[PDB]
């Protein structure tokens, strides 16, 4: 379920990942490059001023690609390319040295598939690597749509 | 699923409802008079300057009443003080008549108990009524918080 997922790329090298969630086309700013795809690298895409975050909008065709995403983030285990993430404390960690070149904009999932964070980068703590992330809160709720 | 609603009143009748959803108190901006309950009164709401809404924070001591919301809303019947919801190409309808005085702001939930939608107002469609709603869609993905 990786359908939602498109390397970047700048210099021949992976230096990240696009994410399809929602209705966006999801990439970190700090990662350099091109979109391994046709149609996701001619889009416009707009930097957030307060976030490390640059989003388009899918195209209409690609959106059964997208994967879900949640709000609902219980303590436990969920899901990454590497393994296991702990979320506790408010934090996603991995064991150390878990990561690798190139996880920046690399999704984590639960067991149902959804989304809950996307990984910026991380810090060390002892034999833990905390992720930065972006995830999303109870304060999404504020994004309301009229409908009727 | 109903410690999460609050009436609002106005020189003594019920005008509408206010909801806690998420982290917020939410109330249609068009709903006269104050919440039946003196913590969520004493709150400095915020209107929306596009859409016919008020928001508050929730009280910490109150979010464990707070509903559980989702912006996934599968056609089909969804569940309200009334009865049956039909969701179905965009809208919420029920049968004409379902409706009652002070329907302003009653939450659409599903069968998990999460609200769908809030109601603000409605137009007859024949035999049914089409509800004017707020809700959640794919969108909300862009109200991002970053963490660690």
């Amino acid at each position: 379920e990786n359908d939602c997922i498109f390397e970047v790329r700048h210099e021949g090298k992976v230096t990240g990942y696009a994410c399809l969630v929602g209705d966006k086309v999801m990439k970190p700013a700090h990662v350099k490059g091109t979109i391994d795809n046709a149609d996701l690298a001619k889009l416009a895409f707009k930097r957030s001023s307060k976030y490390d975050l640059e989003c388009a909008q899918i195209p209409v065709h690609m959106k059964s690609d997208a994967s879900k995403f949640t709000h609902e983030k219980p303590e436990g285990y969920y899901n990454w390319h590497h393994g296991a993430v702990q979320y506790s404390g408010g934090r996603f960690t991995i064991p150390t040295g878990a990561g690798k070149p190139g996880d920046s904009g690399r999704p984590i999932f639960d067991n149902k598939g959804r989304v809950v964070a996307i990984v910026l980068g991380g810090a060390n703590e002892g034999t833990r690597t905390a992720l930065s992330v972006v995830t999303w809160n109870k304060d999404i709720v504020t994004k309301i749509t009229p409908e009727g």
